[PDB]
């Protein structure tokens, strides 16, 4: 039985269990993920400090990104302050270093954890630690728990807690770090340390103000936010905060976003609707693949309402068949590939043969390597 | 006014009421003079800072990413690239002299054109820094090719579509002509500048990229010929001017435009309107020189009768509304394109409803974008 993280386990578990056994079809799918795993053992380990430019604190190990949407006022005459063009990218977020090798981290600490979980070779927990070790713990290139400096915005004002939807890049490589304990590589003051890390992130994340505003956000933000949050309380073995939070934070909300035919009126309202009523089901996808590890299940849970969330992906669905088919704003084409994992998911969770054979037909590619489908053989 | 990138009309008459003291142009120059301020303090940019050199090992050769060039995922290395139409890859920001080049140009526009308003000093000896930095320094200097310009890792054959990049850097190369006989730049810096560019305007003509370019049969060949005359107008080639506009300009427009005055090699695109568009701003350029030696390209014909007012009669319904654009275009137009397209366009036709379209779409008064300086008739 896998450890309790950020993954499908009965999908994870069974891909060990084959493997094991010698299973032709699941050794050569491993042997492929794991020369796509090679460039993560060589690659140097990334580090949030490797910036110029400071944010105010002066302190290079503070995480500091530009919200995406908000570009310079060329009416001003220093630009300031700056303002929004929802769903249009700044790429002004590319200076800003920790924005992209948080994703590489991620993706790093990510395959190489699974991987070890999976074939059980030291060399992947042994470059697994390696990275969580700079990214995380430390003491001159390890972060600062905290997310003050998250999306910050030239010329704003007042503090906002936007940014910590970037944390969900780095924690699941937290998550994954519970894959390799009990490795050679990972001591136990390696654990030690990074279970203080965790605690002190869980700590600003429930009581600086900035967590508490973007705890009660009311759309996909907040349902990040708690997808994020159990990821920090699973690694952290907290399991009667996770029923918690299922029951007192994520239904509530989730049941609060979902209007009567389904649909998610916060992310109608935005330029790139389709892409964030997309976004908003995938939090809470990522959120019952933990849930669901200790009985809880997001997708036909109802609220408190009488709304669930099985009524979003209705909703939605015909619009993954058809993408062109969406009649509100989505100023950028939308990935539908995002829908495999997505329906996969909820069908599985609902008994839904309909949603998990479409999930199929859109499918996977077989080779890719992206490490968030190293699981999903199943849409291979 | 001498001979260079700009509607020359314009900045005559800027200058000329500057001079006279009429009030609302000197108003309009003053708020231009304090946008420039950030121009005169900036640090100029040079094309050798980079870490991940060209395959020429020289820091001086400009090296770029072709824009819509992507890893391929299902490759273990992501080699070789695959082509995504329209979807800028984000990692064309790893190579700086992409966003330098626009920083660069925008500086030495800037501050040339308001050398040649106001006569201040200043303003030339600031735009002379910029100009030996990127062009001519011996350390600093790009060297006068775009062999790398637009590389596609992993692709076999040389391609010469990067060519384009170009006009970032040759609308400051010919602002350097309003510059000669101020006192910052010499006689020596103006030999170095015309030797560069006579490399230049010989790598351009006679490689095998610049003549392949020369020849492509969409908005390529026509932004090839629109550089082209930036850099021979700069060395006074006014009887080249001439060739080139009646033996390439005249035939590829003829070639490109169809008989209901739609551009179909731009129609093709992911980004039709877009690219209808920016084919369109190559032959504003263009015209901006030819006019200055008495040629129209906006009315003179190809030889099969074609004129390129045929292209913009086609375009104007879907400036009024874009909304009505039939082709694909998979990312919003930016309507303000029109502004000093439809003005530059209109005024060189006589039309009278082009040119109060292009008042009434309009451009911020107070915009510091460096294009928009010559255009305040757009800005009341
Ligand atoms: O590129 C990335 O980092 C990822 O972006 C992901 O989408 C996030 C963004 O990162 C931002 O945080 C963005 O924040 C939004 C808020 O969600 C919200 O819409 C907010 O709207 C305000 C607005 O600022 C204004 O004050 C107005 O008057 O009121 C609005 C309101 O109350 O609704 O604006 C924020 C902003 O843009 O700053 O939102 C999204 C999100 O998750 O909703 C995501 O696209 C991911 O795939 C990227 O990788
Ligand atoms: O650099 C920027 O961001 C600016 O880019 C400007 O658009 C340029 C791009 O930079 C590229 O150079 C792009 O090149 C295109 C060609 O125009 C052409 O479509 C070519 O088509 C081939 C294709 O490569 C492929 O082999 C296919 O099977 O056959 C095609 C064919 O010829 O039929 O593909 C090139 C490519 O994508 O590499 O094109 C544009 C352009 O000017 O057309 C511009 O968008 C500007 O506003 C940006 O700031």
């Amino acid at each position: 039985s896998a450890p309790l993280g950020p993954f499908n386990a009965t999908l994870l578990e069974q891909l060990k269990n084959d493997y094991q056994k010698g299973e032709k079809e699941v050794t050569r799918y491993i042997e492929l993920q794991e020369k796509v795993a090679e460039k993560y053992i060589k690659m140097t380990p990334l580090s949030v400090t490797a910036k110029k430019k400071l944010p105010p604190s002066k302190d290079p190990r503070d995480y500091m990104t530009l919200s995406p949407y908000w570009w310079p006022d060329s009416t001003k005459i220093d630009g300031l302050p700056y303002i929004r063009k929802d769903g249009e990218r700044n790429p002004e977020v590319y200076e800003y270093p920790e924005r992209e090798n948080a994703n590489r981290f991620g993706d790093a600490a990510y395959c190489l954890g699974v991987l070890y979980y999976i074939t059980g070779k030291e060399v992947y927990a042994k470059a697994c630690a390696n990275h969580l070790r700079t990214w995380f713990t430390d003491p001159k290139l390890g972060m600062n728990p905290n997310m003050t400096y998250a999306q910050a915005v030239p010329g704003m004002k007042k503090m906002r807690g936007s940014g910590f939807i970037d944390s969900r890049r780095f924690s699941r490589a937290l998550g994954v770090a519970k894959l390799i304990e009990g490795s050679k590589s990972w001591t136990p003051s390696d654990k030690k340390k990074l279970d203080d890390w965790a605690t002190a992130f869980c700590y600003w994340m429930e009581n600086s103000t900035q967590g508490q505003r973007e705890s009660h956000a009311a759309n996909n933000h907040g349902l990040w936010y708690e997808a994020i949050h159990l990821m920090v309380l699973a690694y952290l073995d907290r399991t009667d905060r996770i029923r918690e939070v299922a029951e007192q934070s994520i239904l509530p909300k989730m049941g609060a976003q979902i209007a009567d035919d389904g649909s998610l009126p916060q992310e109608l309202k935005r330029t790139l609707s389709l892409h964030y009523s997309t976004f908003a089901l995938e939090a809470l996808m990522e959120a019952n693949q933990i849930t669901s590890q200790i009985g809880i299940n997001l997708w036909s849970t109802p609220a408190s309402n009488g709304k669930v969330a099985s009524q979003a992906v209705d909703y939605l669905y015909p619009f993954y068949l058809n993408p062109e088919d969406w009649k509100f704003k989505q100023i950028k084409p939308f990935d539908q590939s995002r829908a495999a994992i997505l329906l996969y998911e909820a069908g599985t969770a609902l008994g839904n043969q309909k949603y998990v054979d479409t999930a199929k037909r859109i499918g996977l590619k077989y080779s890719t390597s992206d490490v968030e489908t190293i699981p999903y053989l199943v849409l291979k």
